[PDB]
């Protein structure tokens, strides 16, 4: 078989396990692991002088170019006019296949034909294999990784030409329904698994030639974001309390990881818009419209500006934008200020810096309409004392005015950051001006049944903990407790998880 | 032959070498060095009146203009339908095969045709001397080059009428995929080497003919460098372990104070299997690693530039380990902070004397550093050209400093000296074993060490130091070997290394 | 007539069109022509106007008392070491008898709306502007970006006053000498207008400049004009304060003596904070700077009185001072 056939050219025949995890530790190695079918892994521990260790790509032998020329030429006469449309390339391949004899066995041509056509070509073993987080095609010649045990790794797989490296990227970025153009060379995208990619098109831009960069659906989830430490299980209960409320709040500075984690407080039977320059939100909600820009030069262009716009007639209950930087701004502002509730995501580290920027040019947000906004979150990257990264949020503010005199923006600092202990300050009981005056004229509430808000928010601080404490981290099991929290009450839900 | 022939004809003869570096301040010299096969040059200092000392082009004889409109009629009825093969190098080789089976010597024949159609025709030797940074072309005359080692050279090369002018900029712009037209007549584009140029393209603008600009493989290494007396083996030691750790450094200066060329020589430290990416305007710098992304700027006018900025924008999606920009002096300062800030590491030179004004300039507007962004540089060296003792030019590194943070209370920098010049002696002083707040605050906590084992890391320096010294004692100086040492240090440790060079 | 003036605009290499009917250029024996195109324009028929290659040079405008022997001689050292030197307001002729100061082996590229100036230099790029209305057109701010393509040790702009601007700065700002005349009578106008729309040298830029010399046309006392540099300003920063700029008067102008004052020997901020810097020279050696200057001056002088005047001899014998030593050229000088 293909395996055995390359097994045995092999001076020292290597060992098989198929979870290089052993290996951890190991600085010399010689194994091989399964894939798929049609796909395995050889991984050397050579001394290479680049310090690259080896990984090796095992796959079928192909067809000659002539058979292959010659099998899509008859496949594409077929279907002329014209997973389980997957599943009928495969049909069309047999009956023009049955009469061929290709010097390699048929399966084999199968695989290869398919791989090029509906994956992502060679590098799609890469694709396959869990064991890689990183793919790299910097330019001319091979296609290098990061592997979970191994770091950085040279692979078997090379790009020897030019064209062959073109042909790459723009047939992955059309597959990626973003294609590159030499008019806009620098496309991020999302492949069909969920992974990232990032293309760069063009010799005269990429001049090792046009390179791509793949890093390997699921968000990291609000329970993730508090055992991280970059919210307080307090700060994520008020999130929640929020925009279960509907109250617009921008996140700002890994703003855009914090902001698809808070969107599961959102209540599960409404209208979720997003609005994007890169796809990059994942909301669990059914009834998600999610729509992104398009550049063309002129003609055609949609802007991000134009979908907000669009939004408007859409009803939405929450549009969220990926991130706001122009002329969107000023719809997006317009669009709190006739009920639909609003979150984004925004380049600027401090409450002053966000409203001159929200009010001068471009976005050119009137102050007396800058009330709307009713929380503007900020995070930061940081390093702790083991010089270790880490994102911390170090100021939630709410905003009530504009002063008319000082024209001074008027907020509440709502939670603040100490360093040296690495802990979130709540403002406490009797500092919310958004539950008090807000929320409280919302629900209906009398000033002495404030606390039972404040009950609830911290009724909604404990499940949060237990989620964390019973190991709910996946952002699908989370968005499912949030939604059983949501169907039996706070108070039974939390016996619920207690007793898990 | 055709060398000899030319070298007859000279009332002095000139003398031979291959390497002009030697006559580095001799200002009077008549010698003559190989290109190519084909290409030999000659460069006299002459009592040129203007300054102009004289680098004359040495070829083969061309054939009769008859002999060519000849074989170019022959060779152009041939391969009439068929149409012209993609791939430059074995599509080259076959108008080899073309000419021989339809035809002064042949060889010859061969050079200049082949060099006319395939390359950039008269430029070409110029394009292949490696002494040669900068070519101009500026009108009716010669073609003026800058050198090395001599500085502005009159060239032998003469453009005496407009038209030579007007075929030679089209030619070129059409082999540059950038050909130029009366309606848009300015062009930048890249010929194959890699070499930038500037066509401008009618009389009508360039009043004294069509002109054209070439600005122009193998950097200077750091063992080069250390020989040069720019950086001491110690400096060179500090840097390496400092890039091996993935501090975030700049190499500062002013004009020509050879910030590039220092930047691209200490690069070879960073270790070998992790991803760089640079980001240029000008694509002056050559990365050793294999996991290599460059990048350069696009400007259009309008729609379809690609700045700086936005490319190191694209360079945090990239998973790079180092982010190395050529020059930083706009709003892709901003964003290269941000990086650092994010666990990237970041390279790059900067338009500034001292950390005071590189502070400022950071801070300052365009840039807009957030002064509680400062602290992220790690190191900031600064390199002068200063005049030695006989009146030559030389570089060397003034200081090398420690960024440690912005002080709240005066808003000044807080920084330590961990090298300084001695212009006196000629001498590096390094602060020494109790000086360095990065060794002993960063290091330390990152690579897991005690205070009590903190002279080990010391000793890791010094004997990098003794590594290098040996390197340049051994006279290892090309890029590529010392980079193949550097690796070898790296695979074999330095102590089995030291000893591996000890003793060639 | 109209066939008079379309002929010999287009033999001009600047053809007229009714579209741009006032062109400028120059015939080839060098004199210069004015065309006006069209009856639409030139009511009595299109009309022309030619003045009849040779630049005034630097000893010319001496003998004029345009300039001092000294005032030469201290552009003379800062063009020498590549100072960015703007002539404000007879600018053109100022400008273009100074450049005889470059260093002869370095690349001088020109950028101009009308084709002036003559420079003397070998490696000279000499490029112009053409308006076509839309598709075509070659604006100032086009060459001039083209310019940092380009190798230039000096980039001359015959005039600024648009977007080139922002670009001459940039490029001052990145290792290139950047010369030009500007519209404006002193540097506070100057700094008002550079930082003003539509140039907007940002203020923290302007330092780039290291000199700004200003004209002006004057009545003598027999009422002849008479053209007289009235100003040189050496630009150290604007104040971060007072956001006025600060600078130093380098020369002034004493309109009854009709002489030029020189500000004197321990007045240069750019002979002592820059130049010094620059050719590594310690304080103590400062003076053999100011020697050198002095020497200059009296080279000049010398080439005034034994009546070298001639746009091209002067660049002969600046280019013997550089060959041969000042110290020695002026003792030949002083022999003929």
């Amino acid at each position: 078989s293909f395996v055995e056939d390359y097994l045995t050219k092999l001076q020292e025949r290597p060992t098989i396990i198929e979870n290089p995890n052993i290996l951890k530790g190991s600085k010399i190695f010689n194994a091989i692991y399964r894939v798929d079918d049609f796909v395995y892994i050889h991984i050397q521990s050579i001394k290479s002088e680049d310090g690259y260790n080896q990984y090796n790509v095992i796959e079928p032998p192909r067809p000659t170019h002539d058979e292959m020329e010659e099998i899509e030429e008859k496949f594409a006469l077929s279907i002329g006019d014209k997973k389980e449309k997957e599943k009928l390339i495969r049909s069309i391949l047999d009956k023009i296949l049955l009469r061929m004899r290709l010097s390699v066995p048929k399966e084999y041509v199968i695989y290869h034909f398919i791989r090029d056509k509906l994956y992502t070509g060679s590098l799609e073993p890469l694709i396959r294999d869990p064991y890689i987080e990183d793919i790299s095609i910097p330019g001319l010649g091979h296609v290098y990784i990061v592997h979970k045990v191994f770091g950085p790794m040279r692979t078997s797989i090379k790009f020897e030409n030019y064209e062959e490296l073109d042909n790459l990227i723009v047939s992955l970025s059309e597959k990626s329904y973003r294609p590159v153009s030499h008019n806009r060379p620098v496309v991020d995208a999302s492949l069909p698994d969920g992974s990232r990619v990032n293309f760069v098109y063009g010799v005269d831009i990429s001049r090792r030639g046009s390179n791509l960069t793949v890093r390997k659906r699921v968000p990291t989830s609000i329970t993730q974001l508090i055992m991280f430490g970059t919210l307080s299980s307090m700060m994520a209960a008020y999130i929640w309390t929020m925009l279960d409320e509907g109250m617009n709040l921008f996140v700002c500075g890994g703003k855009t990881t914090t902001l698809n984690a808070i969107t599961a407080f959102i209540p599960p039977n409404l209208k979720i818009v997003t609005i994007e320059d890169t796809p990059e939100l994942t909301v669990p909600h059914s009834n998600w419209v999610a729509e992104v820009t398009r550049e063309t030069g002129g003609e055609g262009t949609i802007k991000l500006f134009d979908l907000l716009k669009a939004a408007l007639r859409q009803r939405p209950n929450y549009i969220l934008v990926g991130e706001i930087r122009d002329k969107e701004g000023n719809v997006a502002f317009q669009a709190m200020q006739t009920g639909h509730s609003v979150m984004a995501t925004f380049h600027a580290a401090n409450i002053t810096t966000l409203i001159q920027r929200l009010t001068g040019y471009p976005i050119e947000v009137p102050k007396s309409y800058i009330n709307n906004l009713n929380i503007a979150l900020f995070q930061t990257a940081l390093y702790d004392k083991k010089g270790n990264l880490i994102r911390r949020v170090v100021e939630v503010d709410e905003i009530i005015d504009i002063d008319p005199v000082t024209n001074d923006v008027v907020y509440i600092p709502a939670f603040t950051y100490d360093s040296v202990q690495d802990k979130m300050l709540f403002a406490g009981k009797g500092s919310s001006y958004l539950i008090e005056n807000k929320i409280a004229v919302k629900r209906g509430i009398d000033r002495r049944n404030i606390g039972l808000l404040y009950d609830e928010l911290q009724m909604r601080s404990r499940f949060l903990n237990l989620l964390v404490e019973k190991k709910i981290f996946n952002y699908y099991d989370v968005w499912d407790y949030i939604l059983r929290a949501r169907q039996m009450g706070l108070e039974e839900a939390i016996k619920y998880v207690s007793n898990i």
